[PDB]
C-alpha cells in the first residue's frame, strides 16, 4: 500500500536557515561533487554583495562576507567554478574608474581562503577554465585584447591585440578570431580565424573571409562569405582546422542563419533558418564525417536568431528527442522521435483522457508538452522536460490534451518507458525533481500563494504522500538539489513577508530514514527498452542492437546508493536496408530505400547510420 508513519521520520531531518540581509538577487553554486559545499552570492542596490558558504548539503551556512574584504562583486559574470574537483573559484570586483586595472578574488581550496590580485586590464568577458588543465585561463579585455595565464591568475600577458572571439580547445588549443580595420561588428564578413597550440608563442592561420566560428564534439564549424555575393556556406574539420572540407547544405542569406542544435562524437543536428521572418527552419542530420546532411523535420519552431526552440534530448532513453513544430494552420504542434531522427511522430494521447476544445475529433487527439518556447510567452508552465542519465525512462513534463498547445492552466505527466506511454501525474503546475536515481520523486505547488507541504511518492510517479514542513507558510522561490539526482537532499527557497520584513529563508530535508534499508539483488527486474511488438522475432532492436536493463521494481522502497551503476545487456539484431543512408551524390526517391544517383571523392552509394551496430544480413556495397 503505503509507507506509514513517515511524518515522525521527516521530523528530525528539516533544518531551517534564514538569511537576515537585504533581498536583492540570489546566485547558487555548486563546488566539486560529493564535497556538499554550496555558495550563495546576493547582491543589491551605491551596492552591496554578501556572501554565503556551506559545507553540509545546505543545511548550514556562515557568512564569509569578510574573506573579500566587503567588496562589491560583478554579478554579471556571476562565479567562475572550476571543472571537476578543482575546487577553484574566481570572483571578479568592480573597481574605481581610475584605476588601471581590475581586480579578482582567486580561492582553490572549495572557499576556505581567498587571494587578492590586481590584473593590468579591465575584463570585458568571464574567465574560461581550460578542460585539460585548470591552471589556465583566458579573458579578453575591453580594447579587444587577449591574455592567457598559466598560473591561474597570478600573472597575464597578452598575445594578440584585435581579437573578438576567443574559446579553449582540446590539448591547451585555443581558436580565436582578429579583426583587421574597424571593428568585428563593421568587419563583420572579412576576419581571419587563428590557432596557437603553446599559449601564445606561434600561431598558425586557418581561415580568411570568416564570418563566425564554432565547437560541437569533435567538428570545427566556420562560415565563410562567398566571393560575388553575400551568401554564405559552412566548412566543417575534424583535424583542428589542417584541412577543411565543404558541408552539403544550402547557402544562407543575409537574414538568416545557422545553428548547431546538439553535437555528438559521430553526429550533429544542425538547424537552417527559412528566408523571411517565417519564424520556422529546417533541421538536418549528418554522417560520421559531418559532411553530408540529410533533411530530418520540416518547419521546425525557432524563433530568431537568439530565441527559443522546444528542442529537447530525452537522456534517460537511447535515441529519443523532442520538439515542436508549426502546422499548416499556424497550431504550435509536439513531435517526437526513437530513430535518433529516422522519424518523426505524435505523441501518443493518456489512455484514460479527454480531448480540450482544441480537439476537433473527441475520440482523436495527443499530448502536447510545453517547453521553452510557452515559458517565452508568459504562460504557467513554471519548468521544462526533466530526464536524468540514471533514471532510467523516466520523462516529467507540462502538458494538455489536444491538436495544439492550449493557453489554459496546464497539467503534470510521466512517462516511465522513455516516452512510448503518458500519464497525467498531477493537477496544476508543479515543480518536480527526482531524487536518489530515481528512488523518490518531489513535487511542490506553484502558486501566488504560500504554501507549507511538499509531495513525494516511491512508486515512480503512481501513489503521492504530503508533508507539511512548516508552520508559516512562505512565498517559494525555487528548489536545489546536487547534480546528477544521486543524492538525498533537497532544498526550498522562499521568503515571509509581514510588513516589510522580507527575509530568505531555506528549508533542508533529509530522506535517509524513508528509504532506510538498501536494495538486494532481489529488488531488481529486466526490462527490455524499445519494445513494441512481443511476437515480432527482432523486437526492441533500435539502430542495430537492443538493450535489457535491470529497472527498480516499482512496489520496493530502498536506496540505491551513491555507487549506483546501470546495469546492461546489448543483443545484436542483423543488418538490413533501413540501417544505410544515402551517401554524397545520390539520393533515395519515395515509396524505396534504393539510393539512386541524381539524373574528389568516390564510394558505392550507401553510408552506415552513425551508431549502428548491425552484424551481417544484407550489405549494399
Ligand atoms: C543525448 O543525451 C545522451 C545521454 O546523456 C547522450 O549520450 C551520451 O553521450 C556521451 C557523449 O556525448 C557518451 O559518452 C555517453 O556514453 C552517452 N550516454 C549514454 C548512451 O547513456 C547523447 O550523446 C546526447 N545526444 C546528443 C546528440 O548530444
Ligand atoms: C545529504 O546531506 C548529508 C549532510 O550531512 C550528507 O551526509 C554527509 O555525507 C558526506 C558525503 O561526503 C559524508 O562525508 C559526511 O560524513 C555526511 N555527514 C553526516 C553528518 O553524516 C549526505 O551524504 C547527503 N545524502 C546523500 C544521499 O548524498
Ligand atoms: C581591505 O581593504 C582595505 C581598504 O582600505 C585595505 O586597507 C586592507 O588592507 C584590506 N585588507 C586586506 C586583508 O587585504
Amino acid at each position: 500500500g503505503r509507507v506509514r508513519d513517515f511524518v515522525a521520520k521527516l521530523a528530525n531531518n528539516t533544518h531551517q536557515h534564514v538569511f537576515d540581509d537585504l533581498r536583492g538577487s540570489v546566485s547558487l553554486s555548486w563546488v566539486g561533487d560529493s564535497t556538499g559545499v554550496i555558495l550563495v552570492l546576493t547582491t543589491f542596490h551605491f551596492g552591496q554583495s554578501k556572501l554565503y558558504r556551506s559545507e553540509d548539503y545546505g543545511k548550514n551556512f556562515k557568512d564569509i562576507t569578510d574573506l573579500i574584504n566587503n567588496t562589491f562583486i560583478r554579478t554579471e559574470f556571476g562565479m567562475a567554478i572550476g571543472p571537476e574537483n578543482s575546487g577553484k573559484v574566481v570572483l571578479t570586483a568592480e573597481v574605481s574608474g581610475g584605476s588601471r586595472g581590475g581586480r579578482i578574488f582567486r580561492s582553490s581550496d572549495f572557499a576556505k581562503n581567498f587571494v587578492q590580485t590586481d590584473l593590468p586590464f579591465h575584463p570585458l568577458t568571464q574567465m574560461m577554465y581550460s578542460p585539460q588543465n585548470s591552471d589556465y585561463l583566458l579573458a579578453l579585455s575591453t580594447e579587444n585584447g587577449l591574455w592567457v595565464s598559466k598560473n591561474f591568475g597570478g600573472k597575464w600577458e597578452e598575445i594578440h591585440k584585435a581579437v573578438c572571439l576567443a574559446k579553449w580547445g582540446s590539448d591547451n588549443t585555443i581558436f580565436f578570431t582578429t579583426y583587421a580595420n574597424g571593428s568585428c561588428k563593421a568587419d563583420l564578413g572579412a576576419l581571419e580565424l587563428w590557432r596557437t597550440s603553446d599559449l601564445g608563442k606561434s600561431f598558425k592561420t586557418i581561415g580568411v573571409k570568416i564570418y563566425s566560428f564554432g565547437l560541437g564534439g569533435r567538428f570545427l564549424f566556420a562560415s565563410v562569405m562567398a566571393d560575388k555575393d553575400t551568401t554564405r556556406r559552412i566548412h566543417v574539420s575534424t583535424d583542428q582546422g589542417d584541412t577543411w572540407s565543404m558541408a552539403q547544405l544550402p547557402s544562407v542569406g543575409q537574414e538568416q542563419f545557422y545553428s548547431i542544435l546538439a553535437a555528438n562524437d559521430d553526429m550533429v543536428f544542425m538547424h537552417v533558418d527559412e528566408p523571411g521572418d517565417t519564424g520556422f527552419g529546417t533541421i538536418f542530420t549528418s554522417d560520421d564525417r559531418g559532411i553530408v546532411y540529410s533533411k530530418s523535420l520540416d518547419r521546425h519552431l525557432y524563433t530568431t536568431t537568439g530565441g527559443e526552440t522546444d528542442f529537447t534530448n530525452v537522456t534517460s532513453l537511447r535515441g529519443v528527442y523532442i520538439t515542436s513544430v508549426l502546422s499548416e494552420d499556424n497550431s504550435i504542434q509536439t513531435m517526437i522521435t526513437f530513430d535518433q531522427g529516422g522519424r518523426w511522430t505524435h505523441l501518443r494521447k493518456p489512455e484514460n483522457s479527454e480531448c480540450d476544445a482544441t480537439a476537433k475529433n473527441k475520440n482523436e487527439c495527443s499530448l502536447h508538452i510545453h517547453a521553452s518556447y510557452s515559458i517565452s510567452q508568459k504562460l504557467n508552465v513554471p519548468m521544462a522536460p526533466l530526464s536524468e542519465p540514471n533514471a532510467v525512462g523516466i520523462v516529467i513534463a507540462h502538458g494538455s490534451v489536444g491538436d495544439a498547445i492550449s493557453v489554459m492552466v496546464p497539467d503534470v505527466y510521466i512517462s516511465d518507458d522513455g516516452g512510448y506511454s503518458w500519464t497525467k501525474m498531477l493537477e496544476g503546475p508543479h515543480y518536480y525533481t527526482i531524487l536518489d536515481s530515481g528512488g523518490i520523486i518531489v513535487a511542490i505547488e506553484h502558486s501566488s500563494r504560500p504554501i507549507n507541504v511538499i509531495k513525494f511518492s516511491t512508486d515512480e510517479g503512481q501513489c503521492w504522500q504530503t508533508y507539511t514542513f512548516t508552520r508559516d507558510p512562505i512565498y517559494f522561490t525555487g528548489l536545489a538539489s546536487e547534480p546528477g539526482a544521486r543524492s538525498m537532499n533537497i532544498s526550498i527557497w522562499g521568503f515571509t513577508e509581514s510588513f516589510l520584513t522580507s527575509q530568505w529563508v531555506s528549508y533542508t530535508i533529509d530522506f535517509k530514514d524513508i528509504l532506510e534499508r538498501n536494495c538486494e539483488e532481489k529488488d531488481y527486474t529486466i526490462w527490455l527498452a524499445h519494445s513494441t511488438d512481443p511476437e515480432d522475432y527482432e523486437d526492441g532492436c533500435i539502430l542495430g542492437y537492443k538493450e535489457q536493463f535491470l529497472r527498480l521494481r516499482k512496489s520496493s522502497v530502498c536506496q540505491n546508493g551513491r555507487d549506483y551503476v546501470v546495469t546492461k545487456q546489448p543483443s545484436i539484431c542483423l543488418c538490413s536496408l533501413e540501417d544505410f543512408l544515402c551517401d554524397f551524390g545520390y539520393y533515395r526517391p519515395e515509396n524505396d530505400s534504393k539510393c539512386v544517383e541524381q539524373p574528389h571523392l568516390t564510394t558505392n552509394g550507401y553510408r552506415k547510420i552513425p551508431g549502428d551496430k548491425c552484424q551481417g544480413g544484407v550489405n549494399p556495397v
